[PDB]
C-alpha cells in the first residue's frame, strides 16, 4: 500500500 | 498481486 | 517495485 515517509508518498 | 479473501479483492 | 527476470518486465 501507500506509504508516507520523509515527506513523501511511495509504495511501502 | 491481487488476492480473494473474504468476498474481496485486494492486494495481498 | 518492477523487477526483470527471464527477459520479463514483472512486479517483484
Ligand atoms: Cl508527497
Ligand atoms: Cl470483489
Ligand atoms: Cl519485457
Ligand atoms: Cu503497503
Ligand atoms: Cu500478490
Ligand atoms: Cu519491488
Amino acid at each position: 500500500s501507500w506509504a508516507w515517509h520523509n515527506g513523501k508518498w511511495d509504495w511501502h
